[PDB]
DNA sequence: GCCAATTGGC
DNA sequence: GCCAATTGGC
């Protein structure tokens, strides 16, 4: 099974004037291929009710008339991008904010919400992943955080998760104002695909 | 390493609780410390200068805003919490404190919907981490060199205390669940049992 | 200049 | 059930 896109319907899309956001364009360019996305995925739906706590931790807490062993708490990504032939996937998440750029002041950055995509550097969730999505080469984190607003051309945002991301600097995408979905694409064909083989 | 050369102001602290002040992160670990050669810094200044000389390739500045500054000289980073710092040492844990609500007694589970929390993850970056131990000192594999205390009715909610739990996996010190009602003596007493000997 | 952490959305 | 991501605050 080839891993080729269809660069042609993406191309279609783009000619319909369509509004592109990451969900359409991902889905055009999988039309006939062995990949599929999916909003909102479940496979990481099922994750806490089961967490063993200290009887110590219980007797501090709230507990609810509840189930547990039936109970399903976990996340839902934005989205993921299936290998239907190894059936290993890749998640993400899709982070939009506004940020500093011309004309604004640097309070226009000030915000800090986008913070809340590190929750997947955490060693539960890393190994999650994994085993979920079968990707266990250590050379990539398991996940891709897509950035979008103008957070994505601010020079101290941009930075700071440079800064971050250290050595793993293909596990997210800048998806700057008005550009193409070609280009989005092009990321995860040139720099993630492989990871699903 | 003896115990004596790091003990605590215990009865500082009792004295604290005995006044009926209203204890917080801050004036129970000052008590603590008191006459020790541990100095507890409230919005510590270690890490204000990170993120300005980071490299980023020339096709990457020519997508981006680059204001007319002198980023040689400026200075954007981060700023904790609080840090613990042993003065002997010179050995630093830097800490964030999260205070939210919770599904917790008459509450509609809605109430524990929040998510803001999640911000406090930032310090598992690769590239947070690798600045927080350099700074710090602290490279022991076992323990991450950050501190994140829990507050509010997040601490006593079944899905998020679970959540957590289930988040930080095999390094289970590295946050404290605050809950209301309870006194510094066990906030403390977490820091003392087991984080403290990684400042030595 | 940086962090709080919430209420509304899907 | 779980996520969006903002504006207020010092």
């Amino acid at each position: 099974l080839s891993g080729r896109l269809n660069w042609q319907a993406l191309a279609g899309l783009k000619a319909s004037g369509a509004e592109q956001n990451l969900y359409n364009v991902f889905n055009a360019v999988f039309e006939g291929t062995k990949y599929v996305l999916y909003e909102k995925p479940k496979h990481l739906k099922n994750l806490y009710a089961q967490v063993v706590l200290p009887d110590d931790v219980i007797k501090e807490i709230f507990n609810p008339l509840i189930d547990l062993s039936t109970t399903q708490w976990g996340v839902s990504p934005a989205f993921a991008i299936e290998n239907t032939e190894t059936h290993k996937i890749l998640f993400g998440e899709i982070k939009r904010q506004d940020g500093w750029v011309e004309g604004k002041d640097p309070s226009a950055g000030r915000g800090n919400a986008h913070e809340r995509s590190c929750k997947l550097f955490t060693p539960g969730l890393l190994k999650a992943y994994r085993t979920i999505g079968g990707i266990n080469d250590e050379e990539i984190l398991p996940f891709w955080v897509v950035f979008e607003g103008d957070i994505t051309r601010d020079p101290k945002r941009v930075r700071e998760i440079t800064f971050w991301y250290d050595h793993y600097q293909d596990n997210y995408f800048m998806w700057r104002p008005n550009e193409s979905g070609e280009k989005l694409v092009q990321h995860f064909n040139e720099k993630l695909k492989k990871y699903l083989d």
